């Protein structure tokens, strides 16, 4: 017996009740006769442009649920589209998973089948679930089709910080940029750079939560059809064998989820996402663990940001199973996945059809390019820097702070010609983290002065304890933990204070005495609350740091699929 | 200058961000010209079956839009089958509430469109759109069709009570009862009594939040795609008027609504509901105010658990607007509604077309049908009781007190031959509020004892501080504030005591004094948390008592549609 | 005053019986006031795959309708899957036309919407859509994206024949051409090299009856949405204007659009089809028209089969648009379109982003390479080659020829190691043509024997009554008239007789003498009916030879768009 059966197969009053209201749009009786109930949990949104395509994608589930013997039944939760949400989709990311956890355990569901596409929507279903740890297989909904502009491609993202620089440097019109976006997006999907979305369904495949080759198959892609249509079929069988999420996710699967992510020169927000699924799942995952199993390994993948290839090209190189392949000496091969097999039987035959794009890991792309975590006064609890996408002369680097407040603050003094900056000089970004935005918005790759990006610069070192897009690159420190809303060392420094860089020394020190710090510490009163009510209070006072994952305190952990009371 | 324009009109970097993604599906450029945006807060679910029609209803709405100028964007929250989600849908009527609010500010809408049907979703979402005050309009799913069975009619929730009471006395086989549950939902629709969906879609037209006739249209009537449709044309000149909940939701508002409630026979559930509501968009409303304005109304509406018809009935007799027209000396005609005019320009020509379902004010169903709010030692902070479907002979009785510990407990000692209860005793449910059980659920219209059920006494005098489903009936007060797991003096009844309920006189007394009720709260102990993590938690710690809405206290109150910073 | 209002606008018995209808699933009574009624037709069908993305198409139209004050109202017909339907589409080409034609004029619509991909789809609602001559617009569905396998790319139709030819001759095993065909066609669209449904496509853009860049946008590339819902909104305001069909369907569009073939490399059986719309709109063309207006037109565009690039290509490059300003030498530039302007005001300023797909008009892909129209005894009526695709040294041949008596024949001799056949010989292929398949199959690109295959040769002249594939290649005469079935002197065409081919002279010729021909026709029989009763015996009995249109006798012609007689 399973526990869909505790709802349909009760010969009570309630069983009545359980059945009656379901079969009011025709329903056949023995669709309740115990057969693997599937919640498809749908994230489509014409908010959210990355997922619009899901109720196709969400047909395609419930074919194979039928084909299978499977009862479908899709349900919805509230969808994170990263380019509409303000002040940022990261914000809701913690309220997104409830509504999966609890649309999970309210409801007769034997397994779970997850529609993720744009950025957020991935941790936040990937959260829930784990805190139901039900037979549960992920669906991505693919990468974009690449843009086509004046017969030369775009980059999602990537290109909107590169084009953006280049019309304030005067080296791009204005006119031209805003031609662009008609032309940079044309099809369905999420973001087709290697961004949050591409990594994130990347990390979904290598942590074995989803059939071979659900990372880089484009949405308007028949194959993506034929995956999610796959996955409909094998999440009843992975009732039937009961196969539960803590079966996957395993410490060995997340130790090899972040052995990808630096193959493939994935997003840094990729971090706070894992941490927070391993936090509900139960996994011990710390982000010193993201330093010691990235170390020393290559980036293979030449593709945007770090390289110039697109999504459309990773997947017909190979995509994630043609990386997993090049991974074999330092993967755990053994680690089980969704559709029965192990990593290493899914990928140790995948053909590679373009070493330009998937390199070979003896000859890579990028060596030493995984992410990498640094640790000094200025950053007690850890900060992050992905060294694939940035420039090498400045990952050793020390020079003088220029210090913004905040982002108001920032936009305001960036513009200035009287400002005091060179291109030696390291930019601070002060009070965007999850209290401080709130939210952590993605405000770290945080543009030049454009006196700087007239002389052909178009980098320098930037420190902040707030995100950036997963599409961006330069020499940039992200989720310097604790932030300085929380009180951390970071809403201490000043303009004219030198900062050390050091990635091959794990070291990001800020040159002023503990005795100056102490004093400064005197004047810094927290800041206000964003809102006296709402969700965005109880973010605020439960938000943890980008260090632990930005989930909710009261959230970490699981508490099963049990059985809950009758509702009447 | 609206704030879609904050969004879809900046002519920089943002702008390109907030367009681009937009239009990877084929959007043209000149929807985010300034036009009204307008979001769709679709509850579509197939675990909704009362709201799994919604995708019909959505493009119907759509449509609406496109026809007067503006731009549709659906978006979905974390739907609320009530026979689906257990404990009880209560549970996550909060969750989904902030869902709603926080996918309204965080998004570029100018209006909302509210898809509301099944029980719960109606509140959740107006409680989200008046924590926003945008420009916002209500569009009811409509009720499900008569049910058939065997030439006979069959009614949402009240007959599965009956039925099942007459399953416990020996009186229906336990045959006919399954054979039923295929007969009684027939279509598309919410339940089609005046149960919580058909009072709640009532009160959605009272206080002017719909179009008239928004509350009767069975679901699959032309006439419910018609007003949708309508509603779509409507709210994008609402926007362009700047007609937002605040100058619908007034004080009169709700007085009306309150006074409908009791013509129809409204469920108890719109008592709780309307003061969260209430508490939201920021209007006093208080139990005292539901006493005060409703019990001397009289039913007028001839509809189960209160009469013998249904929706289907009650929508060809002319719906609530006829209803209303019977109210024409008692409401407050001049309140404005979402449409332009008046609520009593709406109704003052609407015809009656079946006066044994629609009774004339003077010659009423049945007399001082409104609910009643107990007043006395037992629930210091109220609690409700709906005599229009209760015995007349039993709103005024003393018996001995029948006590159940909780919900697992009664189901334990009502069929035991061996209980020690008559006819004339006083059944006590404890800790099944909002805290206790968690959720408050429909537990209060309790099964009788079956020695009592073979007398052919279908209804005893019952106490608790649960709800009960809409479609419920018999002598039961309900509500009672504090639950007993919040240290409520429910929690300190025992056996043998006696229970004064005397509906008239506001009384309800526990005939225990005040230095033995002291000696008996220093044996209570709070019940142990439901859990220690989760949505589950959260609720507990935080939910308020069903005297004021059983909403989360920091959720409490409104914040406005601002615009908030951007996310890059 | 307009048709619809000949059903909606009465105000009698017909007027509640075409109207009361029309309501029952919630239609808005000012959609009957006398705005335009818009019929979509609709040829979706999952047996045509190419067309099976045509729900979403027929959504973005009504949307534009919508947005324009219009009445949209899709209908369907008998739609031709060109892989699927046997003995071949052509045979039902006239049959889908009177289901278009007879619904525009039957129901009350005042402008049409066609919705056209597959191959045969195009011209078969053109057809139907020419004889009733309302205010119309075309859609085309889009081809489908590049194929990708094992590296590299692969083409609709023209690579089944490359490497059929090649399993054939022992250069490609039988495993691998199978495991292409799920990486051959790997999205929605149609033919995704410039066989007919590109070529169609591109002719309803160069005939004017479509909006400018309609025939290259890929099929899952946003601007399909984009341009289907702008037709959505164009085809109300050609309703106002009453910008019927002959308006746009004038000599000049034809003789542009023959221009236009020859450019891009078109399909010869744009030949056929285009002189069929003519029949139907009242234009006199021939195939001399189609010699004369193409005579020593340069192909521009390098696209298989006569190149090497795919569509994607071609739209990237510019498509259409940039095709016709190169021939802004040769077009009638001021021939109307239907967005109101001129063929040259849509196309004088069109961008060419790759000269390499898109050449110059004077460095052109090919010189000379309009379809050129043969004559001589063995053609009495016109036979069609498409030297853009064939061999320059086989197109002045003298060869022996070896003949075969219909199709079934040649699959038995043509594999047959004893044939005598070298590969300076003439194959020649009987009872293929409209009477003789019955149908017109495409079989004129015979696969060449496997004796000569091995020996490297992939191209032999080839003469037949029946058509090629637009994805087809090689020196193949085709549409020979009057056909071997209705008695044409290919018919009498012995083993050894030597046939001389002269495509710059125009030249087919039989170097058998008259009175020898006199005495073959005397023992030469009609084969017998291909069936006694059904749609084939009508269509043998009444189909016209390719010469023509190869339309039926009794549908050439046009009937207008009259009010007809009451139903009642
Ligand atoms: S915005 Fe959807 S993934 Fe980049
Ligand atoms: S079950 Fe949805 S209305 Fe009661
Ligand atoms: S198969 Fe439909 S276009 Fe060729
Ligand atoms: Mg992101
Ligand atoms: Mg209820
Ligand atoms: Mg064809």
């Amino acid at each position: 017996v399973r526990r869909s059966q505790a709802w349909f197969g009760r010969l009570d009053r309630d069983g009545f009740i359980y059945r009656s209201w379901m079969k009011n749009r025709g329903i056949p009786h023995d669709q309740f006769d115990g057969r693997p109930v599937i919640g498809i949990c749908n994230t489509f949104s014409e908010l959210t442009p990355c997922n619009s395509h899901f109720r196709t994608l969400a047909e395609q589930v419930k074919i194979g649920v039928w084909e299978s013997g499977g009862f479908p039944l899709e349900f919805p939760v509230m969808s994170l589209g990263e380019t509409m949400l303000r002040p940022t989709a990261m914000l809701f990311r913690n309220l997104a998973s409830m509504d999966v956890e609890e649309s999970i355990r309210g409801n007769p569901l034997d397994g779970v089948v997850l529609l993720m596409g744009c950025d957020k929507t991935t941790p936040s279903l990937m959260m829930g679930a784990a805190s139901c740890d039900l037979p549960t297989i992920g669906v991505s909904g693919g990468p974009m089709l690449s843009g086509k502009f004046r017969g030369r491609e775009l980059g999602s993202g990537t290109d909107v910080w590169k084009m953006s620089e280049e019309v304030r440097a005067g080296q791009m019109s204005q006119e031209e940029f805003f031609e662009a976006e008609s032309c940079m997006h044309r099809s369905h999907g999420h973001c087709m750079t290697m961004g949050t979305a591409s990594t994130m369904a990347s990390m979904v495949e290598a942590l074995g939560m989803s059939l071979p080759g659900n990372a880089a198959i484009p949405a308007v892609d028949a194959r993506r059809n034929l995956l999610a249509r796959a996955s409909g079929r094998r999440i009843v069988q992975m009732v039937k064998d009961d196969l539960v999420m803590s079966k996957i996710l395993t410490r060995q699967a997340f130790e090899n989820a972040i052995r990808v992510n630096a193959a493939i020169g994935g997003s840094t927000n990729a971090v706070i996402h894992l941490l927070a699924i391993a936090g509900r799942i139960g996994v011990d995952l710390t982000l010193a663990d993201w330093d010691a199993l990235g170390h020393k390994l290559p980036c293979l993948v030449d593709l945007q940001p770090s390289g110039t290839h697109l999504m459309e090209d990773f997947y017909y190189a190979g995509g994630v199973p043609a990386v997993i392949r090049e991974l074999g000496d330092v993967i755990a091969r053994d680690a089980l996945t969704v559709n029965g097999q192990t990593l290493w039987d899914n990928c140790k035959d995948a053909p590679n059809w373009n070493r330009e794009v998937i390199h070979a890991f003896n000859e890579p792309f990028k060596t030493e390019a995984g992410i990498a975590v640094l640790r000094g006064n200025l950053c007690p609890d850890g900060a992050v820097i992905k060294p694939s996408a940035a420039t090498p002369a400045l990952l050793k680097h020390k020079g003088r702070a220029v210090v913004f407040e905040n982002s108001e603050h920032m936009h305001e003094r960036m513009d200035d010609e009287n400002l005091d900056v060179d291109e030696n000089c390291v930019l601070v970004l002060k009070n965007c983290g999850p209290r401080g935005y709130p939210g952590m918005a993605e405000a770290g790759n945080m543009p030049l002065p454009p006196k700087i990006l007239r002389k052909g610069i178009t980098d320098m070192v930037r420190v902040s304890d707030a995100r950036m897009s997963g599409t961006a690159y330069g020499t940039v420190v992200l989720h310097v933990a604790p932030e300085a809303a929380a009180g951390g060392p970071l809403a201490l420094v000043q303009d004219g204070d030198i900062i050390e860089l050091d990635v091959a020394a794990r070291k990001l020190h800020l040159h002023v005495s503990d005795e100056e710090l102490a004093r400064r510490r005197e004047a810094w009163q927290a800041p206000p609350a964003p809102m006296a009510r709402g969700w965005v209070k109880l973010y605020v006072e439960h938000v943890q740091q980008a260090n632990l994952g930005a989930d909710l305190d009261f959230l970490r952990g699981k508490s099963g699929a049990g059985i809950p009371k009758d509702n009447h």
